[PDB]
DNA sequence: CCCGTGAGTCCG
DNA sequence: CGGACTACGGG
């Protein structure tokens, strides 16, 4: 019938095991876009997650100027807006570093990584009811990290000691939310998030089919000589174009 | 018309936004004396501040003896009750330090930077409303802060995300300060103020000129032999000792 | 307080 | 590998 409720259930007894882990170190602010913008995320679940999916797009957490804004993935701010149409209100984290403010759909900064992801799917499908109709898209981990200067840290960057406890819940509620939406295929969005996802979904014993694309992120130079006409034909070898329409 | 209640207006909302503010780190001890000392501050504004002026001075934030105590920018005891003959009730902050009480007018001890700066227009002067007639003073930023020794901390002392956070708020401050007064020249005292108040201003694109003078504190050991005549020299070729007179 | 030296980050 | 921007100790 329809995952949407039982998917956002997922995400806030996750949000409740994140809310009591200590990070230290380098890390000197978190952010959970699923606390403080939580009502443009339930609006896009509730729009979008009325049906049982084929394939979960999968990518790591967020970055500072799409989902950390928008509370969506991969939620570069213009796509949102006008493509998914995915609106709400956005409050603030507890602590924002200065260089690091959340403005949520006033954040004039696009998030790169977020625009050609949601900018492919646009071009291919047209209508976002006709992406969503057999496929889903959810990062495997809410929170972003920094420094005390606002750079980055990625999960990886993180102490050993904090990353594994993280990563191994994020795993338990992935595989949750595997299982609430009925997805026969994931497809990692990175190297991370693939190889994250075949090791969790086996450690659990569902034989849901792990594969991966190439992450849009600009860091990757790969990904700036023609992202999209790289993944068009990944996907094509995935055998997944024809869902996508 | 009189800007003194527009400029009480442009301090409390500043005020507000502060209030929300949160510091740590080195930061254990933070004064507002526009909270505590709000009415002989109230005096100030409303007495010398009756029509729009030529010439701000612009210091960067209270000393402990001085404006954390009596309400009043570069706000020495003496000079305050003698001079300006400003009086009225102090309070205290919630949470003080043990080694810097707030006695108010009470106060026993001297704030040197600001006895130097209001003996400096005593002389120049003579009777505060010929100071006045297009003068004002004012500070960046009303907070004054300490660490767990009760040490003072400057805003240039702070970590820099505490600093970049408290000093944008009272940029902003400081862009409607200067449009509500009129005021065709501010003059920093010290290079922080200065630059501080050019980069603000120009930013906004504000019709005012921004120069500066020589800091008067003890710990600028360029002020430790005749800072009076020194300053006077820049005044001079400022050309505001006719203004002055 | 002011400056001189210099390290963290960005170059999507 | 360069160039610009912007913590802290001595004076």
């Amino acid at each position: 019938e329809s995952p949407a409720d039982s998917f956002l259930k997922v995400e806030l007894e996750l949000n409740l095991k994140l809310s009591n882990l200590v990070f230290q170190d380098p890390v000197q602010y978190v952010y959970n876009p699923l606390v403080y913008a939580w009502a443009p995320h339930e609006n896009y679940v509730q729009t979008y997650c009325k049906s049982k999916k084929e394939v979960l797009f999968l990518g790591m957490n967020p970055g500072p100027f799409g989902m950390a804004q928008t509370g969506v993935p991969f939620g570069e701010v213009n796509h949102v807006r006008d493509w998914l149409q995915i609106e709400g209100p956005v409050s603030k984290p507890e602590v924002e570093h200065p260089k690091r403010r959340i403005r949520g759909f006033e954040c004039p900064q696009s998030e790169v990584s977020g625009a050609r992801f949601w900018s492919l799917f646009k071009s291919l499908c047209g209508q976002p009811e006709t992406f969503f109709k057999h496929c889903f898209v959810h990062n495997h981990c809410p929170l972003i990290f920094m420094n005390h200067s606002g750079k980055n840290l990625t999960p990886t960057d993180l102490p050993k000691a904090q990353r594994d406890t993280l990563l191994e819940i994020c795993d338990e509620a992935l595989c949750q939310a595997v299982r609430v939406l009925g997805v026969k295929l994931v497809i990692g969005v990175g190297r991370f998030s693939e190889q994250r996802a075949r090791k969790a979904l086996m450690a659990e014993g569902i034989d849901v089919t792990v594969k991966g694309i190439m992450h849009p992120s600009p860091r990757n130079p790969q990904a700036n000589k023609g992202w999209e006409g790289i993944v068009r034909g990944q996907l094509l070898e995935l055998g997944v174009l024809s869902l996508l329409t």
